[PDB]
């Protein structure tokens, strides 16, 4: 019995899934398949990762070999910024289903509250930060609610069982719900002990919207730690608060960081090409953090965000987190 | 000194903030301020002193001390009137209360939409939503309210329109469906809450910024929002006082110049004629690049005007 979240859409989402963000294309199909074998059922994808095709190979391989049924899996993808124009939303979902070789996805998210200039799929895919003009960014004047209304229409046809958002601030969600007929089922955000955004969490969960975390391990390189305003922030794998808790339960820092989220009903999507870690991540809910552990971890919040589109376009700063 | 708004009109960089001015003395205070040389007056439907402000303005006008086109009157659409049909009714109420036939700037006070309350039932409604102490809200997207604000500029009853307490992410989205860019953004702004990227993005869009609470937190509950051990008032912060000492100025002048020198409009208040004249002298002195660097270190995201604390049942997350 793996844990799941009952979405407001009526469908169940596994609490612990496999994040395909940053997974290399060469090994992706095997990694996905080997994950399904281990027991993973949710797989987090996106139009911008560029491995949707390889993810599908792993899925359909498991389906063909009879390791699982389709309704047992939970497939997430994300509408990239280039396709916020309502005319291109349905086309984007078709593109996802085509690449992954699936008849439907379980969750389709607006990847960012950002609308790049539409780049035809034939011109470039994944478009990433290309907007039809070299390295220059260009944007479309498409309010988020217009894109959401197109997302709501997708659910009428079944091609997307549930719809959601990613990287939306609480203020944006607050306004979006004023015009939404269907509330988002899921909000995905950067979430780790250094970026805890407790009031965002409280408000979003108060609305019955599930939350998925990415970057659960926090910053792990120079530029990622450079966002800190403190003098010498360590990685959460070395922070004394994490290692002490980890040592106390004979768990790894990674398991503590993942359980810190899942135990608060925040879905996690870790990745791993290591068999021992792959099973450790899946069974991360085998121990319990105490009230005292949570109080100590809450002290680490320092508003350290290292996935910030502000750093994308230097000519027109993207202020979604400003 | 003034700043030319993207609407074409000039807004004085130093105004008189009528927020928290007592009704009994507001009219004389406003009138005396005009005599000293003040031209911008920052009002709001929720302040409860709109009539008294208009009294001081019209007293000066009747005496010929100033012409109406020399004054810049700002008011704010309270949260109860975000439903488009109530937007023009709200402005008409402001104009009637203040006894003026047009306003220079009309701001959406907050990105929050309370349940409408008829003007006869209670005015100003404040946090009343037609149900005792319970808060109730309306599903009116901000863009719908803005479209009604835009319509107000076509009839001249409001020369310019703007917003207040909007985050950059909200402005980013609002401009996607806006025919008229907001002319002004008013926000809490002080060395403890500098929001530098919000300032940069907003000013890069041609939008003027007005600061309130330029002196920072000055009481126990206001300072309590700090996560630090013992935050002092900015009047006694060593970074502020050292700058004031070497330039032979007051901490208040430093705090105000920290905003005005960056083209951020200020709206202090005072009943002291000498302090009133002092505040009008913007370019009396300048802060150095080093001064700005030292002051920037004080930013700690200390926000003490947060609607999160209004409704404990349905937390208002506009700053979360």
């Amino acid at each position: 019995h793996m844990m799941s979240i009952k979405l407001n859409s009526g469908y169940e989402m596994p609490l612990v899934g496999f994040g395909c963000w940053k997974v290399d294309n060469a090994t992706c199909a095997d990694t996905v398949y080997n994950a399904i074998k281990v027991g993973y059922r949710l797989f987090d994808a996106a139009m911008d990762y560029g491995n949707c095709k390889e993810i599908g190979e792993g899925i359909n391989r498991a389906l063909d070999e009879g390791l699982v049924a389709r309704d047992e899996l939970f497939i997430t993808s994300k509408l990239w910024n280039s396709y916020h124009d309502p005319k291109n939303v349905e086309l984007a979902l078709k593109k996802v289903l085509s690449d992954m070789k699936l008849d439907y996805i379980d969750l389709f998210l607006i990847h960012f509250p950002i609308a790049f200039k539409f780049v035809p799929f034939e011109e470039k895919y994944p478009p990433a930060f290309y907007c039809g003009d070299g390295d220059n960014f260009h944007y479309e004047d498409v309010p988020l609610l217009e894109t959401w209304k197109a997302m709501e229409k997708l659910t009428k046809g079944g091609k997307a069982k549930s719809i959601g958002i990613s990287n939306f601030s609480a203020a944006l969600i607050y306004d979006l719900l004023r015009g939404a007929e269907i509330k988002p089922a899921v909000l995905q955000i950067e979430h780790h002990p250094y970026l805890q955004q407790p009031r965002l969490i409280e408000y979003v969960q108060s609305q019955g919207i599930a939350i998925t975390a990415y970057s659960s391990f926090g910053p792990q390189s120079f530029l990622e730690l450079k966002h800190s305003k403190a003098l010498d922030t360590p990685t959460l794998f070395e922070h004394k608060t994490i290692t002490s808790i980890a040592d106390k339960y004979k768990k790894t820092p990674a398991q503590v960081l993942l359980r810190w989220a899942s135990q608060r009903d925040i879905a996690i999507i870790p990745k791993s090409n290591n068999p021992d870690r792959l099973l450790q991540n899946l069974e991360v809910n085998d121990f319990n953090l105490s009230k005292e552990d949570f109080d100590e971890i809450s002290k680490l919040d320092q508003d350290l965000r290292f996935n910030n589109p502000w750093d994308w376009d230097t000519k027109n700063r993207i202020p979604i987190f400003a």
